[PDB]
């Protein structure tokens, strides 16, 4: 028997450890089901992800300055001479089987943990599920971003090509050394001494495969227990009130479903490694400071900083024999942006004066302000991503590369202000949509003319009805409302069969009611619960 | 002020996070206080400064292989050929101030690493602390040792100076290719060819700063989450049972012993790291493969097993065309040394019959065919790491070093039955001295001659007594008996002062007063909970 084994070594692990009482609470934990409540779940596999991918790197990797000739399969660089850390890059993708797709998959598993991260923050912050008592996690995941950043970035110089180390030589090196009196010293502390060095490459190989991904390790632990302990947010809805969690169980919905993700997640991620050529370093050449390319941008989520860098004008300052360049603004503006991130949950309740406990989100168009607000920073990040693109965009769409840069210049003061006002009313305006349907009903599209000549439009309410048949005016409470009516059942379902034909009828019959009966007992179900609490 | 802040921070954490009743029973959590349930956290402890000193040196250390010429201080290796590895070794203790202290504590921390787990595995093994429910816990401070056995070699191995190679070139490379039918394959998968090659620096530099010490360092997290969610063992005493605990709280007493305790090993390896020279690699020279020195041993954690390549006869086999070299007995033999290691929990339930919950430890006196097999095992350890050292050891005691094997071989089945049948017999005799106590009470070493002439010995009971004044016999309980009358407190108090003057009478006369009255008490607990339970 597979049950008598199975009762045998459960017998035998609680004896030993007796878990059943808290591996059974575990079991019941309900999660709510939306499906924006995924998005931290693909940073994670993405992180998950690139661990597995980064251990069979390092492997192959020698991450030294040391200059060799390079002597191997790929006869367009053949004596050229190369650090080893280039040297072995190369040797991954040419001389070790499957080492281009390990790669590939790597760097684009970078790419969707920034992103994913990106969009996912973007989901606390227009929901407000930053608000007591989670701004703790608010802070811990802004760190993550913050870190995420950096590692993707050191990752991405390691082999030491000529693209990466351009970007090294100016962000790194060149900012780094014109912070004010400092700066030199941060610069030769990093270094070891002037660019490049020896020591470089191998100190940022030890900060990108051990020293930062554990600090996002433990960081990311304590961000997922902070929410396994405090019990994830949800949407207001029938039945959700502030003291409970209305979802499925981890088993074996949530269980089920989040390892399908998973599945899919890197099913994708796959895809894109074997079919999207992603930084193939053979092209760019070794590392060399008397070469330089067009184009060189950085990956996305270094950009904007990027961008900053081209965009603010030539301001200097000169006191007293020192110099004051324009590198130390974006320096500082980093600085200032990612202090605004992290502070933001205790700006807001500063401004707005509400500290009380919440665990019902707000629907980003109930809440105007904070909404205008992101949509204007998400328009100056995307304002930035793209004039670090400028010149690309230059070259393909056929702008002037002055007027792209003039662009970006006026449209960093201009464009979020007109987003502000914009999705400002575009808030209100979807607020006033929503009392629409609940003062009249749901528009069903269907027009008829009245005996005397008048066109009206049929209603379908959405409550109860008085005696000359309008609806009684329902109350908002803070959740979507109907506006389709196929989105109400009003389409019924064909007749079940195959695509192409169909079964007896006596089983669309039973089929249809029992799935009736099953909708409205769950509705009824929700109801009740609703009306006793 | 500094208690209206912590009540206000105390109250901010517990709305948010609620934590008030699981702190408050992890501050509750009694820990016995036994001197040697202190040695697992020399482990940990070693661990940790292991940890931070490596993140210290990777940030100097670059592992490759990539040949170059000594440009540095060191005048005696000036224009010598070198790898990189060894290049930034010589860098690190002459060119960063400070290099040689981390260097050197980091090599002490591994040596009191291995020793102390060896020295906790015999606490475990001879109070058989491993049986059940704590079987898996054993299994996994077995794989423990393994891992940070190998950890350990593969650190010595990184700055590629000659002993070291020497090392690598004789067990990683000579004992792998030994290997039958697979071999070879083993030894070109992991140099990716032929020895030296030029990954083997690099792949193992990975395997030592990330992928072993997360493995080290999931298994510690699982071994002392065993430990504290299965309670530690105790000895037997008064008061103690199969089913309660006995000894103190974690606050504030138990968090200041382990803190007392982690400063104070920090000490000692502090003093050894700037006091006594371990592993002068500049005095070695680089690794080359026709040079060789006097002298290779191992760090001892792997005496052993280069002991037993020492010992074991020139014994081949060289069946159809074929090659079975004298190493794969050495291989083999680890494999079984380290296969008996951890399944003995299973082998001695299997033999003795005992398949009990046990909470309760064993005195190793009382255990004596397992008291004997540990003394046996430790014999045959010892015996092989002095065969690893039978050079030093025929240089400076004048052994002839063809005695040394000699001895060595006989002595590695002589000397193991010898150690047993002594351990044997010194634990039970170590019985029949309880049972005397038990009977006769403690001789207090007071001679008396009666009138008639008789010299007897004063006894003092340790129980009732007769009418004609002889104790009543007690019943042994497993735990230890007094046997000085000093140690039951016959020798009184000097008299209260500092060193050099007598404090008041009164003083002495309170003070006194106060302590025996306090011992009192304290045995008048213990003896209720005692009859009560
Ligand atoms: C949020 C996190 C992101 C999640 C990812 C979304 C993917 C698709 C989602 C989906 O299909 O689900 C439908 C889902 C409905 O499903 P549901 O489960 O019923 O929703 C639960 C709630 O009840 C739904 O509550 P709700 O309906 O109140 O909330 C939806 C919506 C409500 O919208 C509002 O409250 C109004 C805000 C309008 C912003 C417009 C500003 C820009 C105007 C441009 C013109 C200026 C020139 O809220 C937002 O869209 C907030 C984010 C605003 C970001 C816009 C930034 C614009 C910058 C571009 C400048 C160039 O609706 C959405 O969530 C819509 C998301 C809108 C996506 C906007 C992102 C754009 C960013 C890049 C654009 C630039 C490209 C060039
Ligand atoms: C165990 C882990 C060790 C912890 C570290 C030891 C620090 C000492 C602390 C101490 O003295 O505290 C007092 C402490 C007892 O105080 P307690 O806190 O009241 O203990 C609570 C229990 O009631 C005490 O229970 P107990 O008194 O029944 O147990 C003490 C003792 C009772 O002993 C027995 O059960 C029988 C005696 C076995 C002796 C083995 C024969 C040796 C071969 C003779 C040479 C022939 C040639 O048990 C053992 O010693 C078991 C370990 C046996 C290892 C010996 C291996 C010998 C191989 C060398 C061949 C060369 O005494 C010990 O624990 C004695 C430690 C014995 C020394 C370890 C063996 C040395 C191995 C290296 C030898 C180097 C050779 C060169
Ligand atoms: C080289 C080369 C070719 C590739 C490189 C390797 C690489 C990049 C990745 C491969 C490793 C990898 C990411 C494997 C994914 C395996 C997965 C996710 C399989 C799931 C399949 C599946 C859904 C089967 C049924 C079991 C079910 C229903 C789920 C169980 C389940 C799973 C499977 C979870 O992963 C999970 C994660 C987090 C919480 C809970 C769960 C959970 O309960
Ligand atoms: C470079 C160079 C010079 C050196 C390299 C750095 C290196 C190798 C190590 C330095 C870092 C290190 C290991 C520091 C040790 C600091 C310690 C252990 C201080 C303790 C001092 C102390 C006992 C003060 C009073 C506080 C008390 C009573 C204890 C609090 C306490 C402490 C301090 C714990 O460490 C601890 C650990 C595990 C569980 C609980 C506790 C705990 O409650
Ligand atoms: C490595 C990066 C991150 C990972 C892997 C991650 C992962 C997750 C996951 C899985 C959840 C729970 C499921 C969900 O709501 O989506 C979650 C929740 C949360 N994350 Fe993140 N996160 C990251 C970064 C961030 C960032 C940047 C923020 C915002 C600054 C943030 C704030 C939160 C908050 C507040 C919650 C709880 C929300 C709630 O209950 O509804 N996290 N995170
Ligand atoms: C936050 C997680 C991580 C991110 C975002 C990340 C990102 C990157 C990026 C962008 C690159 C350059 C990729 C290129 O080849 O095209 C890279 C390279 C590399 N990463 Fe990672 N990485 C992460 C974690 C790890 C980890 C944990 C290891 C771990 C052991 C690792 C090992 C490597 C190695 C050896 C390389 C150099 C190999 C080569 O470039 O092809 N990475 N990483
Ligand atoms: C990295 C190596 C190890 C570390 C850091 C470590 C650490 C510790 C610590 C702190 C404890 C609790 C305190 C104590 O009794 O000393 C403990 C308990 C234990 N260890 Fe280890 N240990 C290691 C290896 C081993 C080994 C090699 C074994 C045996 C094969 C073992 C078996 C146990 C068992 C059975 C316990 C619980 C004993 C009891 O309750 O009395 N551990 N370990
Ligand atoms: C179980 C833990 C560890 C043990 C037993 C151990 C052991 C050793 C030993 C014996 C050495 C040779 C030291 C010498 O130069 O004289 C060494 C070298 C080294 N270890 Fe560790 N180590 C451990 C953990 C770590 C960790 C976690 C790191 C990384 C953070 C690390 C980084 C290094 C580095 C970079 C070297 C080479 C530089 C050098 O030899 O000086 N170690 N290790
Ligand atoms: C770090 C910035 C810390 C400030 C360094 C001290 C300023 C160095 C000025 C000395 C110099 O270089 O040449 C002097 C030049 C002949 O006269 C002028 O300055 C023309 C006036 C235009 C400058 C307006 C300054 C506004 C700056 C602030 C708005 C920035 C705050 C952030
Ligand atoms: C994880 C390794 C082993 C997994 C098997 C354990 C789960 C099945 C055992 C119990 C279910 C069947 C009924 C039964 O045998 O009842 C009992 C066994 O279960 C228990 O009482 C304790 C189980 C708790 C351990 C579970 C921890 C993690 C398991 C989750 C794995 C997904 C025995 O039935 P009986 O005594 O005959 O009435
Ligand atoms: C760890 C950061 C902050 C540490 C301060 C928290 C501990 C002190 C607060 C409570 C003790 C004093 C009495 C008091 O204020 O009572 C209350 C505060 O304590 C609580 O009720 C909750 C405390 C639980 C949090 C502790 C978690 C970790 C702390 C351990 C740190 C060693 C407030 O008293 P009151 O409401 O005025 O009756």
């Amino acid at each position: 028997d597979f049950a008598k084994l199975a009762a045998a070594q459960g017998d035998a692990i609680d004896s030993r450890y007796h878990p059943s009482a808290a591996v059974r609470r575990q079991l019941n934990k309900v999660f709510p089901t939306h499906w924006s409540f995924l998005l931290g779940e693909i940073a994670l596999y993405s992180f998950i992800i690139l661990l597995l991918t980064g251990v069979w790197l390092t492997l192959f990797f020698d991450p030294s300055m040391a200059h060799v000739t390079y002597d191997g399969v790929y006869q367009p660089l053949r004596g050229v001479q190369m650090s080893r850390a280039y040297e072995t890059a190369l040797d991954i993708s040419f001389e070790v089987r499957g080492g281009l797709f390990v790669r590939q998959v790597h760097h684009w598993a970078a790419l969707m943990f920034a992103a994913s991260i990106m969009v996912h923050l973007a989901r606390i912050f227009f929901t407000g599920a930053f608000r007591r008592p989670r701004e703790a996690n608010w802070v811990i995941g802004s760190l993550l971003l913050i870190l995420a950043m950096f590692e993707g970035f050191f990752g991405y110089s390691l082999p030491d090509d000529l693209l990466s180390g351009t970007g090294i030589r100016a962000a790194l090196s060149g900012i780094t050394m014109g912070i004010p009196v400092i700066g030199t010293w941060m610069h030769w502390a990093l270094f070891g001494g002037d660019f490049p060095g020896e020591i470089l490459i191998p100190r940022l190989y030890a900060l990108h495969i051990l020293l930062i991904p554990g600090i996002i390790l433990a960081l990311i632990g304590a961000h997922l227990a902070l929410v396994w302990f405090q019990k994830h947010t949800q949407f207001p809805g029938p039945g959700r009130t502030e003291t409970n969690v209305v979802g499925v169980r981890v088993m074996p919905v949530f269980a089920v479903k989040s390892g399908a993700f998973f599945a899919m997640i890197t099913g994708v991620l796959g895809l894109m490694g074997g079919l999207l050529t992603i930084n193939p370093i053979w092209n760019l050449g070794p590392y060399k400071p008397s070469q330089v390319s067009a184009g060189s941008q950085p990956d996305f989520y270094m950009m904007w900083t990027d961008g900053l860098i081209r965009l603010w004008p030539a301001w200097e300052f000169y006191p007293f024999g020192h110099t004051i360049p324009q590198g130390v603004w974006v320096a500082v503006g980093m600085g200032l942006v990612f202090a605004l991130l992290i502070a933001y949950p205790f700006i807001e309740k500063k401004v707005t004066g509400d500290d009380a406990h919440h665990n019902l989100l707000q629907r980003p168009r109930d809440v105007p302000v904070r909404t205008a607000i992101g949509s204007m920073a998400i328009a100056l990040y995307l304002l930035l991503t793209f004039a670090c693109m400028n010149d690309i965009i230059a070259l393909k769409f056929h702008i002037s590369l002055n007027a792209t840069t003039w662009i970006g210049r006026i449209g960093m003061v201009v464009l979020p202000a007109i987003v502000y006002f914009v999705a400002y009313r575009w808030a209100i305006s979807l607020q006033r949509s929503d009392r629409e349907v609940l003062e009249h009903g749901v528009e069903t599209g269907i027009i008829k003319r009245l005996p005397h000549g008048a066109y009206v439009e049929l209603h379908q309410p959405l409550g109860p009805v008085d005696e000359h048949g309008h609806p009684i005016p329902l109350e908002y409470a803070g959740a979507p409302l109907p506006k389709r009516m196929n989105k109400l059942g009003s389409g019924g379902a064909p007749g079940t069969g195959s695509f192409l034909f169909p079964d007896p009828a006596v089983e669309h019959e039973a089929l249809t009611e029992a799935a009736h009966a099953s909708e409205h007992k769950s509705l009824t179900a929700l109801k009740e619960h609703q009306d006793r609490i």
